[PDB]
C-alpha cells in the first residue's frame, strides 16, 4: 500500500482473518520483484471473486496481482488474474489446497517515483518489514508463520519458521534462537505502589504479559532492535509506553537497551494507571 | 543406521501423511537435534501407543535418541506432545495446542550406541553430504510442496540449506534448490520410440518395444562443451517419483553425455514412470527397453 512493510502486514491480517495456520511470505530480491502470501486459510468461494477488488484493491493498483484460492466447499481452485483496476482478466480452474495464495508481483510499477524510491531505499524498507514479520511470529502462536527471500539467480533461502507453538516463548526461541530466551525474564504484574500512583487504581482491567531482558550489566542490548509491543494481541509502537520501559531499564542498566515482548490486553484510556503499573512490575522484576 | 536414512524415514511420513509443508531444522548437522515439522493428518489419540536400506523407523529412533512428538488430528480439538524412553514407551503425554499436523524431535541421535555416537561426530561431514544429497532428490521431485531446511551450529544464526517455493513443476524446484542459474545449462528430456540400431545393440525386435510402458521426464545438462559439471554431485534419479540408485540405468546416462562432452558429467533429474507391478538394487522388467528408449532418446537430444 505505502510500503513493503504494510503491504506485507495487510496480507498477512487477510490470512489471519480467514483463519490459517500456515502463512508463508514468498519474497524475490527483497520483494522488489514478488510479494506472495499462501495461506491454509478458508479460502474464498466463487461468487465472491469480483468482490475481493482497500488493501487488495489498492495493490491491483500498484502491482500485477494474481490469487489463487480454494474454498472448502469447492471442488477445484482458481487462479485469478486483475488488471490495475481491479478488474479479473482471466480465471481458471486451478488445482491446489485449501487456501489461498496472493501475489504482488513488482510492487508500485505504476508508480516509478515510488518504484525508484522503493529499490534505492530497499535495504531500510526491508529491514522495516521484517520487524513487522517478527512481530506477528512472536504473537501468533497456533501458528505456523514463514518467510523466505531469493536473490536473483540464486537459490531460495528460509527466513524465519515459527513451529505452531502455544507459547509467546517458543515463537521468541524461533525467531531469534534459545540464546536470546537465556536473557530473559517474564512480565511479573504488580498492583502500582502508592509511592508510584502518587507519581502519577480499584478498576484496574490491564493485564499485561511477556518477557524482557535481565537488568544485570552486559546481558542487555546494543541498541532497541528487538523490542515489540502489542495492543490486544495487535502489533503497535504506543511511544509514551515504548520511554517508560526503557527508561525503568536505565535506571537499572544505563550502558544498554532491553529486549521488549510486552503485549497489553485491556476491555473496550486511563494510560497513566497503565503506566503505574508497569512502573510498579518492572521495578520489583528488576529488584 | 545413518543421519541420511533417520532424516529420510521422517520426511516420507509427513509425505505419507499428506502434508504441503515439510520443515525440517538441525543443530549442529544433526548431532544435536532432528527435528521435522509437517502440516500433515496429524495422529489420532487412540494410535499413540502404536506409534512405537531402512533405519520400524519411530521405535528405532527412539532406541537410538530422545524422541518428543507434538501432534493434532483434525479429529481433535486439541494435539497433544509425547515423550518416549529408550525402548518406544511414553513417558509423558500432555495437552498441547497446536495446529494439525506433526513435529517429530530426534535430539542426540545414536546417544545410547557411544562407538556409533563417535563415528557419527568423526564423519559429520561425509554424513551430512549424504543427507543433502537425499534432502535434495525429494526436494526436486515433491512438487506442489514446500519443503525447507536450516542448520545451526552452537549458538550461532540458523543458517540456509534449502527451501522449495510449492511450485506445481519439477523445473521450478530445481530453480528454487540450485538457483536459475543451474537451469539456464538444461534442456528437457525428449522421450523418442527406441531406433533399430539402439535396438539391435541391446538385442531388441520390433516386438520386444511394441510393449513400450516406459515413460521418462526430467531435465538433463547441454552437451555443449563446457557447459557440464566436473563430477556427477547433482545426478538425481527416480522411479515413480521415488528416489533411487538404478546402476545400469546412471551409468547409461553418464555414457551418452560423454559420447558429446567426455570431459564433464551432466546435471540430471530423471524420473522412470511404469506400472508398480514392473519394479522389483532396483530390478526393472524390461530394462533393455528402458534403456535402449534412453540412449535413443538422449542421442536425439544431443545431436
Ligand atoms: N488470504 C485471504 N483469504 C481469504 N479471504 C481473503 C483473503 N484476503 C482477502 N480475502 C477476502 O477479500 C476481502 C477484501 O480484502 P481487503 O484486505 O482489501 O479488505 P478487508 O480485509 O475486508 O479489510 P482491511 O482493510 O482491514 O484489510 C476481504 O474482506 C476477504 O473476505
Ligand atoms: N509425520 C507423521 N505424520 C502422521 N503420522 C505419522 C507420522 N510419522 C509417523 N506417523 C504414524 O506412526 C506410524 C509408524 O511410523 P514408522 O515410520 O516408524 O513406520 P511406517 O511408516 O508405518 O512404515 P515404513 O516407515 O517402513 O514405511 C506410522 O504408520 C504413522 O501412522
Ligand atoms: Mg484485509
Ligand atoms: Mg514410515
Amino acid at each position: 500500500v505505502l510500503s513493503l512493510s504494510t503491504a506485507v502486514k495487510e496480507l498477512v491480517e487477510n490470512s489471519l482473518d480467514a483463519g490459517a495456520t500456515n502463512i508463508d511470505l514468498k519474497l524475490k530480491d527483497y520483494g522488489v520483484d514478488l510479494i506472495e502470501v499462501s495461506d491454509n486459510g478458508c479460502g474464498v468461494e466463487e461468487e465472491n471473486f469480483e468482490g475481493l477488488t482497500e488493501a487488495l484493491s489498492s495493490l491491483c493498483a500498484l502491482s500485477d496481482v494474481t490469487i489463487s484460492t480454494c474454498h472448502a466447499s469447492a471442488k477445484v481452485g482458481t487462479r485469478l488474474m486483475f488488471d490495475h483496476n481491479g478488474k479479473i482478466i482471466q480465471k481458471t480452474p486451478y488445482p491446489r489446497p485449501r487456501g489461498t495464495t496472493v501475489s504482488v508481483q513488482q510492487l508500485f510499477s505504476t508508480l516509478p517515483v515510488r518504484h525508484k524510491e522503493f529499490q534505492r531505499n530497499i535495504k531500510k524498507e526491508y529491514a522495516k518489514m521484517v520487524q513487522v514479520l517478527h512481530a506477528y511470529c512472536i504473537i501468533s502462536a497456533g501458528i505456523r508463520v514463514s518467510c523466505t527471500n531469493q536473490l536473483g539467480q540464486g537459490k531460495r533461502q528460509p527466513v524465519v519458521c515459527t513451529g505452531g507453538s502455544p507459547s509467546i516463548k517458543e515463537n521468541i526461541g524461533s525467531v531469534f534462537g534459545q540464546k536470546q530466551l537465556q536473557s530473559l525474564i517474564p512480565f511479573v504484574q504488580l498492583p502500582p505502589s502508592d509511592s508510584v500512583c502518587e507519581e502519577y487504581a480499584l478498576h484496574n482491567l490491564f493485564y499485561i504479559s511477556g518477557f524482557i531482558s535481565q537488568c544485570t550489566h552486559g546481558v542487555g542490548r546494543s541498541s532497541t532492535d528487538r523490542q515489540f509491543f502489542f495492543i490486544n494481541r495487535r502489533p503497535c509502537d504506543p511511544a509514551k509506553v515504548c520511554r517508560l520501559v526503557n527508561e525503568v531499564y536505565h535506571m537499572y542498566n544505563r550502558h544498554q537497551y532491553p529486549f521488549v515482548v510486552l503485549n497489553i490486553s485491556v476491555d473496550s484510556q486511563e494510560e497513566k494507571l497503565l503506566l503505574a503499573v508497569l512502573k510498579t512490575s518492572l521495578i520489583g522484576m528488576f529488584d
